[PDB]
Order: structure tokens, then C-alpha cells, then sequence
């Protein structure tokens, strides 16, 4: 009914790390430590990186998936709004009604969960390339926070799930996302609003 967002290393010390953009006006994607919430505009690359403290096994998998952060809008289904589900903006893999996309990988897979509905991505581990210690990935939320008839304001989170070749957990983080025109400012915004309380 409702994903656990229970953060969880598990065995392999899985977490997520997010790179420092800042926020002046131009940014297009920037992360608050102290909201732990990603700030990006619609459609525009938001690296994630994965670390891990140990190699999990082949066929281990990354799944990323939206819910509501608000407790009385927790068990709606997170999807793109009536306008931008229609837009045919498709990549030729994303359902047209799946808020996250993957971007650049060509084995992401997309689920529509049949029995709750939720809609998920999920790509094989794949390791860092030489002479790098994480692995990244780049995604793409596809409405904005603010679009009438989808998230409507509504705050959300996005859940990533290591797992097994069966789908059984293995590690577990989460992060707040706001897609809006203006990260930087809104970045800044919420950080004083935080401050000031
Ligand atoms: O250092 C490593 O060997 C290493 C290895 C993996 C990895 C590679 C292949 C596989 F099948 C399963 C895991 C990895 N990873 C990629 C996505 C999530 C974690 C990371 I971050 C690593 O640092
Ligand atoms: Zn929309």
C-alpha cells in the first residue's frame, strides 16, 4: 500500500551521494544536505551516484520510485499530470506516464506494478569505470511539482532501492525532490525558511 522509506545500508553499505552545483540562477540541478531534497527543472539530468563499501553480486539491480511525502497522500500513485503525459515526449522506453526516467541506458527497465499500480525504473549495477569510486546515474523527472492535475504542490520522495536478481531488498535510500523553473532560488529559499525556524 505504501513503500517503506526506511534508509537501509544493508550488507554492501549502500548510499547515495549527490554532487555540490550551488545555486546560483543558472543551475539547472542542485542538492540540499541540510533538506536532503534535490532542487532540478523538468527534464534536465540529475546525477546520483551510488557507493557501496562492497561489491554486491552480478544481477544486483538499482530501482528508483516517487511517492507523496505527505502521510494523507501516500497511498495515490505518483504520475505525470493530464498535459504531460500526452506530450509525446517519449524516448522510445519511458511509459509517456512515468514521472522518472532514466537517461542514456539503454537496459533500464520500466515497471507499472500490477497490483499497486506504482510505476518504477530500475537499471542493472553496473561497476565504476577505471579510475572512479562510485557509479552515477542520471535522471529525469518529467513534471514539474507544481503541474495542476498530477503533483499539484504536493511534495514528493524518491525512493532507491539496491536489489536483488529476485527484487528482494538489499539497501535502501531516499531523498525530497521539487522539479521547478528556478532550483537555485528555491534552494536557497528553503535552506533560510529552515535557518530562520
Ligand atoms: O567497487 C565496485 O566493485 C563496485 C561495484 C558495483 C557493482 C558492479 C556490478 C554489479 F553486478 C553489482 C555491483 C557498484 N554498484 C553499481 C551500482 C550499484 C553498486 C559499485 I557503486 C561499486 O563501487
Ligand atoms: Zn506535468
Amino acid at each position: 500500500s505504501v513503500p517503506s522509506q526506511k534508509t537501509y545500508q544493508g550488507s554492501y553499505g549502500f548510499r547515495l551521494g549527490f554532487l555540490h552545483s550551488g545555486t546560483a540562477k543558472s543551475v539547472t540541478c542542485t542538492y540540499s544536505p541540510a533538506l536532503n531534497k534535490l532542487f532540478c527543472q523538468l527534464a534536465k539530468t540529475c546525477p546520483v551516484q551510488l557507493w557501496v563499501d562492497s561489491t554486491p553480486p552480478p544481477g544486483t539491480r538499482v530501482r528508483a520510485m516517487a511517492i507523496y511525502k505527505q502521510s494523507q497522500h501516500m497511498t495515490e500513485v505518483v504520475r505525470r499530470c493530464p498535459h504531460h503525459e500526452r506530450c509525446s515526449d517519449s524516448d522510445g522506453l519511458a511509459p509517456p506516464q512515468h514521472l522518472i526516467r532514466v537517461e542514456g541506458n539503454l537496459r533500464a527497465e520500466y515497471l507499472d506494478d500490477r497490483n499497486t499500480f506504482r510505476h518504477s525504473v530500475v537499471v542493472p549495477c553496473e561497476p565504476p569505470e577505471v579510475g572512479s569510486d562510485c557509479t552515477t546515474i542520471h535522471y529525469n523527472y518529467m513534471c514539474y511539482s507544481s503541474c495542476m492535475g498530477g503533483m499539484n504542490r504536493r511534495p514528493i520522495l524518491t525512493i532507491i532501492t539496491l536489489e536483488d536478481s529476485s527484487g528482494n531488498l538489499l539497501g535502501r535510500d531516499s531523498f525530497e525532490v521539487r522539479v521547478c523553473a528556478c532550483p537555485g532560488r528555491d534552494r536557497r529559499t528553503e535552506e533560510e525558511n529552515l535557518r530562520k525556524k
